[PDB]
């Protein structure tokens, strides 16, 4: 019929387009030809639409889908309208339980491939041949807020990877900091209850700036290392593409001869590390609560695929007690300076889902999903987790057959004698459903352990001790690893940590709790302690001033791997720039600007006060992407204002604030020709200053200064200036 | 490995074998080549076994499936045994809720095919061409007991057929008597509560012989017609193959010009009608509680497929008020003498399931599952049912996506904008999930009503009246249709009704309730009333003796279609005979007997006091199928005792009782040669009597007398003799 | 109204009567004065009936409980009959999942009391003073058949006791033979699958006389001790009152000084041990499938209380 | 039935009538009320038909619907007055 516009404009191009150039689509429709083995096997449950009749779930076609069956057109609805009651019953039952933690979350499809065979250290088939690529499904998440919460909150992010391997599913479920808050799994409910919304009134959402959180931190000094990380810029990332990932426990790699190696897993972001600053990150949860979900979907549609390196920290079994921290302690990190991360392979995320609920909401990830070649250790938080993620699926996913939900199915064979349970999909033809059996000659059969394709056998570690509910004395140290983290931070990074604690703590209503947290900080480092204390109006006791600092970590004084900005690495590719238009824009400026950006892989948004299009001075028509208020500075990386009829936007409060917000959030600002009038707005010396690129015309060098600032992410040197600005 | 016996004997032959000749199997394995469109489409979810490794549900192969992971072989089990916890979690969650009524039940696969096109009366595609065969799935059931209850109880049986048609699923959900107990659906919970186990102690199971049942009958005279049917031999069938089926409501057939015809649906058993007698039926729930489940599975494996004729009672819309009973009353039957059953097509059940839970327990049948060409009427019990069977699936089958459970899926297309809900299997690629929409150009689209492949549109019946909770005065008559049923019964059929009421009523503890039920019977017929009263020690009041009998039904005095035995029809095929062996059986007798039976299609069981085999007098080896106590007379149709060394079994209490039980249950007994010694056991005149075939040798005429008695099912003439027998 | 017979005969006497002399009743109504601490605390959720109006679950009284709301007395039922839809929705959802094993089962209320203090061997408060009586709830069960199966089948019976003690619930969950069939819990699903109805056709019910059962026994010689017990008359008891009970595992008793003692628990039937014979037991599942449920209910109503040591 | 797990949501404490409710509905998930009524069906003589139906009246009577007149055909159609 019509309803569709002919000119075809309702459908997106099935090819990479920049951010916001087209409506977004289902994966299959946007990228018909990105295939892999898991993607192809879901084909049996994909449903199309075009040229199909509207039906009931029982196949009966519907003639009127606008009206209920009533006795006369102004009369009562009849109980025999089965078409209406089916349509409203399925609506009434749409929602399943959300994840009790990590409910927010965004996922994509892609693959893993090893750099070389690691057969010398593990008999794990997915790592056995550099030529073997493995389908993955990855979901990035926050920790506290419900699925309806905002993306750019201050929190730990999760990073879960499902590996569809030839010998089983290996789920590597980690987060973006290398230590957790708790040593023992028995305390997990108390910690999650304390971070979560408070019981009486369910406030706050997506925030730890509340009394109970900080109450439990002050009473539990083991939480302090990971609270330091959450309080850093590490707690507000720019993108899921711009963060590290970590498995946090020590695991084992078992090779074909039986040798066990301890390992810790890392994910290194090939786009560099980068974070937002808090005023930006907080305002942006109001301006776009879906910023992280949006930008991942769109990087993949523009072809700016996310890529990460899998990296191992290997430690021989003999060195188990070589460090002055316990390797099985989850609140201790292993400094890369002591043990290096060896890069093992690479992961590429290159396809979005077709249906968020079906693929993303129904995905089950559990750390107990290991394969031959891997094994667990006695880490007390890892041992408890193992109980949990099988259990939780019985209500979230309705039952013991969650592995039959299509995103979760092994792409390799699985046969065993488990029968029945809710929405059992497999019809078992085996005459036996028990072993040992003679009637189907004992099939399916047990397999002995071996080098390739053998059964799972656990590593025969020796256990001796009594049945005790008791914490190991080796776990008893709470302060050298937070001070190592603190000392490895650049100065503006440390500022930002002071300010993180000061904001959060200002929101605790009960002052004794805030004092209790400053006492703990004085055991880490007094400078840190004094700074936070000051913002809160608290004085340190001369005894607090005489607390002796913790020891070094194996004589290490700092490790720069723990900082985000100290050793620089920066994608300019896939970043986004806002260009502020006016009604007679100088095309000379504009075609130079856009060419430069295109060569580097950077996306532009042409922004105005009205939608529709303006016309450059040469009569070129430029379509406007958003208004100044519609796409705030908050959502880009740099602002460029070309020359032209400047008088048009000069008096506009929105165009001027666009620049003041951006200035304050430490972003590069480039002013060509008369656009330099706005220096007077953000208060700049005619003599100039760093981070403001200015010139008579937009050209090659002007763009070079801009892209160079952009590779450096923010102009940190401006931090003294930005305090006098009211924005 | 071994475990299997080589000689191959653990596997059944993939070809028709008689009852008990082989172990039974999954459908696919026993009948690899009975296919149909629904059977072939389930292929995507069938799972095999052979040559496959035992794995977890996540694909990881298991090396030791006999032991848990413990710290030392006499130590504690470790929480990190993920293999053990997955195996016990799925076990812990095997069971779904059972059907709140009809929980017992047995199902099979097969097809329907029309005799001719019925396009003149209905635009329903499954009935449009005699060349169009339709996949069906059928489940026979009882009504009261749970799924663990016995098969041969006295109760109404259900008969539900799922038609996988090209234009949707049509479920015809009926039972085996033509009227129901209740007029209005609002009372269904009170009636089912009264039949069901009593609330305080949950007794009895599978029985209505308890106070609350008979309390509600005495207070509710509309239940009396269908209680008469349940009290007849109609309430204890011999097989699901030997019963009629009925849709009970008046429905509408709508043709392509818009003309509506009222219709009532029938299923006529091509094997004849036959029932057990109560002592037999009751003892058999102890001796084999699965008798009806067993014998259906085995008729289909022997190739004695069940077949039924679909038959219509059509009434023109103009004759809506031609009878003296309301057509929309579900407690009134339409006499076949007034309106004939026209035979429309035939159904054949020819394949068993592979997995009972998967296929049978997860099947959802609902009467609101109609197709174009059919419609509903205002019957008050049909209107309420319509609410119910969508509702109940939300807990039984866990949610709004039960149609995705493989047995329940349309074999034809279904597309619509329903999204999400628990264990959502379809991944929808449609960019829209609402209509009207322009972005997927309004697909899937609504279809106008038409002659073939059009949308569902309801018949535009006129409604005028006020909103009233009130019963129509036309429903107010409770007694002529039970007396029509009573008068159409043979004399021994009526005996059996007297005895049904007398047994049940003897089990009511409260005597006023029994008196109240006899008063009601005296309004139906005084002979009936007096007979029951007598067995109970009750006297009828002279006023009870002067109740005027109900009127005829449109001047009909009896209809013989309502009797089981009056016009005879009888399958001897697929019936079963027991042959009582001894250690020197005369082969002359035996090869004559078995040849005769084989020519008629009748199955034999060679029975002895010991298992293993005996040797005929000519050295033939005969394998024994059961012992006399192992397969009682209860489970066969006739007993033949050949000649040979009779002295061997003559003194055996079991062999003698085998004959006395069979005698009493009115079965044919055939005695060859010296076997006639046993006449002295069952007390027969040397002169002979009917139903005891006797001769010098088993031969042609001896077998002819036997198969002739067998086509007549029981020897009714013996009923006066059997009272003196203690068995 | 009437419906009740006056002469009063619809109600049972609230006093001990013999088997079948009266209709059976709810506990409260038959024995208003057998109380204990658990029985009294359930008082907050008991609901009565007499002299009360019939209502919806939301408290709205019903005037016509015989008819649906239709547009004219021969017309269609209206979607706005909320009284009808509530009544049929709760009906539609009556059933919860049954026990995956031991689904059959019959229960009663009563108490436990120690002969003397066992403080020398255990610091368990319910066993500390002969004067301390403890509320129990007990459920006897079979193992194989569903809740609709028959009572006098050949099988192991379960015997589960809930002790409502001052320091927590102690559940002693045992059966009526002193050993189990399997050594390791990892095999429990394979053994229960083999005893249970077979997968293709779900036969038999309440019986081990089928191939898969005996297949797994012949391949697993550890099952043989307990199969001997099930094959004895021990597998067909006369009553739940006429059987022994056993916890089957070795447990520990820990006293106040920290000393641990191994223990195995027994229940000794003060009515003696007695079993049916198989032809009797088998025919009786046809003649009365509720024989064991019935006779326990009625021993307690006649005052022939079950007692065990 | 899915949000609150079943047909007994009215027994969840915030949702309970503060006035009496008695009827013959039994069972369903997390059934809190233990019904002592010997009957769970009406009509019944064994608990003398309690709890009983109440006629409609001015105060404390049963629910009865307003007897509006309905005439028309079974139609899935929007009234022109809504146009
Ligand atoms: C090193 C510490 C931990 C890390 C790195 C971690 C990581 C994660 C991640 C990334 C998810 C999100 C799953 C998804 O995206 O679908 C998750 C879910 C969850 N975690 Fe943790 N977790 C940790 C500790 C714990 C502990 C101690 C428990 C339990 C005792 C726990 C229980 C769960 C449960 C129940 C879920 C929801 C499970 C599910 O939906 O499948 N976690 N965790
Ligand atoms: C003419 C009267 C009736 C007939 C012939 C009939 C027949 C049947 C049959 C054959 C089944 C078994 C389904 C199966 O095998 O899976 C069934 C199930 C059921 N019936 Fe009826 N029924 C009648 C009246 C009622 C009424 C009045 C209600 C409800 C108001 C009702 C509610 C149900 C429900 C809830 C089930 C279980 C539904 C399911 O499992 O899908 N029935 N009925
Ligand atoms: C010495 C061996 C065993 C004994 C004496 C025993 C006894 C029992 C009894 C008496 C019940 C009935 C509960 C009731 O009446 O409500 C029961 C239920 C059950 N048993 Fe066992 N059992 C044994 C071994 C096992 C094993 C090895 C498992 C599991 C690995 C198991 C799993 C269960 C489960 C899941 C139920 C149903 C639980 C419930 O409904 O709460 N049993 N058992």
């Amino acid at each position: 019929d019509s309803l569709a516009p002919e000119d075809g404009s309702h459908r997106p191009a099935a090819e990479p387009t920049p951010p916001g150039a087209q409506p977004t689509a289902p994966g299959s429709l946007k990228a018909p030809d990105t295939r892999n083995e898991k993607l192809n096997s879901l084909e049996d449950v994909r449903k199309g639409s075009e040229n199909y009749a509207l039906t009931t779930n029982q196949g009966v076609r519907i003639a009127d889908d606008q009206n209920s069956l009533r006795a006369g057109s102004r009369g009562p609805t009849l109980l025999e309208d089965f078409i209406l009651r089916e349509k409203i019953t399925h609506f009434d039952h749409e929602r399943i339980p959300e994840r009790i933690v990590h409910a927010r979350g965004s996922a994509a499809h892609g693959y893993f491939q090893p750099y070389k065979s690691l057969s010398d250290i593990t008999k794990a088939d997915f790592l056995s041949d550099p030529n073997k690529i493995t389908p993955v499904f990855v979901r990035f998440s926050t920790v506290q807020g419900g699925a309806g919460s905002a993306d750019t909150v201050r929190d730990i992010r999760g990073f879960a990877t499902k590996f569809y391997t030839e010998e089983g599913i290996f789920d590597l479920v980690g987060n973006n900091t290398p230590i957790f808050f708790i040593q023992d799994a028995h305390k997990f409910p108390d910690f999650v209850h304390a971070v979560k919304p408070e019981p009486h009134w369910a406030i706050p959402q997506g925030q730890s700036a509340h009394d109970t959180f900080w109450d439990y931190v002050s009473l539990q000094p083991e939480t302090l290392h990971n609270v330091m990380w959450a309080m850093s810029d590490r707690g507000i990332p720019r993108s899921y593409r711009t963060m590290e990932g970590f498995g946090i426990h020590t695991f084992r790699l078992i090779n074909a001869e039986g040798k066990a190696t301890f390992v810790r897993f890392h994910w290194k972001p090939l786009a560099g590390k980068a974070s937002l600053v808090w005023d930006e990150a907080q305002k942006l949860t109001g301006r776009d609560p879906d910023f992280h979900r949006r930008e991942l979907w769109e990087a993949i549609e523009a072809g700016d695929f996310p890529e990460y390196e899998l990296g191992f920290q290997l430690i021989p079994e003999e060195d188990e007690f070589k460090f002055d921290f316990d390797l099985l302690d989850p609140t201790k990190l292993i400094p890369e300076e002591l043990v290096p991360v060896q890069r093992v392979g690479k992961m590429v995320l290159n396809r979005n889902p077709d249906n968020f609920f079906a693929e993303n909401e129904q995905a089950a990830f559990h750390p107990g999903h290991i394969v031959p070649g891997l094994d667990f250790t006695n880490d007390p938080l890892l041992q408890g987790r193992l109980f949990s993620y099988t259990d939780t699926q019985i209500s979230r996913l309705g039952g013991p057959n969650f592995h039959e939900i299509p995103i979760n199915r092994p792409t390799c064979p699985y046969h065993n004698f488990q029968r029945d349970g809710m929405h059992r999909m497999g019809i078992d033809t085996n005459p036996a459903n028990y072993e040992p059996n003679s009637i189907n000659d004992n099939w399916p059969r047990e397999t002995p352990p071996g080098p390739k394709r053998g059964g799972f056998e656990s590593y025969q570690e020796r256990v001796e001790g009594n049945k005790v509910r008791e914490r190991s004395p080796s776990f008893g140290e709470y302060y050298s690893h937070p001070r190592l983290f603190w000392l490895s931070q650049t100065p503006f990074e440390q500022r930002h940590i002071v300010d993180g604690f000061s904001f959060e703590l200002s929101k605790v209503v009960r002052p004794y709790i805030r004092e209790r947290v400053v006492d703990q900080l004085a055991h880490i480092d007094l400078t840190l302690a004094q700074a936070v204390a000051k913002n809160l109006g608290i004085e340190l006791t001369d005894d607090q001033l005489n607390i002796t600092p913790p020891p070094d970590v194996n004589g290490l004084k700092k490790d720069p791997s723990l900082s985000l900005y100290a050793i620089p690495d920066g994608d300019v590719k896939g970043r986004v720039v806002a260009i502020l238009l006016n009604d007679e824009v100088r095309s000379a400026d504009l075609l130079a600007i856009l060419k430069a950006l295109k060569a580097k892989g950077v996306h532009a948004k042409l922004l105005y006060s009205r939608m529709g299009e303006v016309t450059a001075d040469d009569g070129t028509v430029l379509p406007i992407a958003a208004t100044f208020a519609g796409a705030p500075s908050l959502t880009v990386d740099a602002v460029i204002v070309p020359c032209g009829n400047i008088a048009d936007i000069a008096d506009n409060g929105d165009a001027n604030y666009y620049l003041m917000e951006a200035y304050k959030h430490l972003k590069p600002i480039a002013l060509a020709g008369d656009a330099r009038k706005f220096k007077a707005t953000i208060k700049i010396a005619d003599q100039g200053e760093e981070g403001i690129v200015e010139a008579d015309s937009a050209d090659g060098s002007f763009m070079d200064e801009l892209l160079t600032l952009m590779a450096a992410h923010r102009v940190w040197s401006r931090i003294p200036k930005i305090d006098k600005i009211p924005a």
